[PDB]
């Protein structure tokens, strides 16, 4: 698993056109402001571990920062070891699922299967992006 | 050489701390229309190989794009095999070099060595977001 941690003033992203022939996730939109953008690449080797580390370890960022408000926004252009995309959205699933035994805020998982638009702010203070990667 | 190609309809960044002892690059702000940003990491074995297929493919991706202006950022999160400071800003320059020769729109190198937020709004179209590699 490939991360990016951008911690933003705010953020907003909406579904376009279909990127998979039947997408998991239904289209949408949604806004926020202040949060941990978390960009998530899934990689060919995560599997349980990976999502546990994960979680943890945005767990803990988002302790560090103060934020409330995670967004785990799937996005395949983090890496080139990519997972299938049934195994993502099943990682990217169990992922949320684990962030929620470790943080006590809002999570919001963004749709996958889709091309979108987004708009961020980013903050421009020395943790404001980070890169991440765990395995198992 | 890792790269990230947003198709924008606007962007902007600001300097904000050094992120370097001595930033080789004065501070600054900027702010764009339709672009396409180019986020950048350099990596150890980029040389001039490496730029000028690097120039070529952005040219290229542009004109496909139709657009007519493009984003040097420099980015240290897209790949874990970085190059040193000093390596990266000497072949950012010349990637803006490069550039120049086979695009003919607006070419803005964003500031090196600094902390910086920024703001975009990507497009949502299926080849507004996509990665490249380049290698010698
Ligand atoms: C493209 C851009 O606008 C958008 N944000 C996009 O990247 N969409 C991705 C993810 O939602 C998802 N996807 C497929 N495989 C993966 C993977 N291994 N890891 C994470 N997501 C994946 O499926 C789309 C690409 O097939
Ligand atoms: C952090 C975030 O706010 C900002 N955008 C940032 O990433 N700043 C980077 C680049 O400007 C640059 N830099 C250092 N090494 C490299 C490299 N190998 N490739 C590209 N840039 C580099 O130096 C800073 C990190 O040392
Ligand atoms: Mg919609
Ligand atoms: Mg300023």
């Amino acid at each position: 698993m490939r991360l990016l941690y951008l911690h933003a003033d705010r953020f907003e992203y909406k579904t376009v056109k279909p990127a998979l022939k039947n997408p998991p996730d239904p289209p949408g939109e949604a806004s926020f402001g202040e949060a941990l953008v978390v960009f998530t690449t899934v990689e060919d080797g995560d599997g349980p571990q990976t999502v546990m580390y994960a979680a943890s370890d945005i767990a803990s960022h988002s302790s560090r920062l103060k934020v409330t408000t995670v967004i785990l926004y799937p996005y395949a252009h983090l890496s080139s070891r990519l997972a299938k995309p049934m195994a993502a959205h099943k990682r990217l699933i169990e992922l949320e699922g684990a962030l929620r035994t470790k943080f006590p805020g809002h999570v919001h998982r963004a749709p996958f299967g889709w091309y979108k638009s987004f708009s961020i702010a980013c903050k421009g203070h020395p943790l404001a992006e980070l890169s991440r990667s765990f395995t198992e």
